[PDB]
RNA sequence: GCAUGGACGCGUCCAUGC
RNA sequence: GCAUGGACGCGUCCAUGC
């Protein structure tokens, strides 16, 4: 795969690494563990959004884009 | 794949999604582009570290592990 | 109270782009 | 000015251990 692709695929690959964990349910979990698992969801969500934002920043830099392809 | 395994695999599933981009070399690129891609690396290493620290912090809590296991 | 992890708010500084 | 990322400081909330 080309470098431009390597970066464009980041947000999705990360989507994949994480979808299983934050796709599981903890309806029976106690209030204190429910809060901790919710904190995990927030942590993953923020890592997901950050990478996503980072890549959008990278692909809006005409310089970075030019290099990634020629 | 139980709930416990589901969470234990995180740091690894994350390394996977990220190693391709991170193995990529850009040492032939211009200085400003080299800087942004270093910032990319800095950024991704922090995401991996945050998640790992989160998972470890979680798996050290007897209350949460008990739940994930099934007790 | 001490420490750890995360989220969030305020500010300082560094880099990059427009 | 705007945007993104990183470092640092201060503060708030949650959780855990002692």
């Amino acid at each position: 795969p080309s470098k431009l692709a390597l970066i464009q695929e980041l947000p999705d690959r990360i989507q994949t690494a994480v979808e299983a964990a934050m796709g599981m349910s903890y309806q029976d979990a106690p209030n204190n563990v429910r809060r901790d698992l919710d904190n995990l969801h927030a942590c993953l969500n923020k890592a997901k959004l950050t990478v996503s934002r980072m890549v959008t920043s990278l692909l809006e830099k005409p310089s970075v884009v030019a290099y990634l392809e020629g």
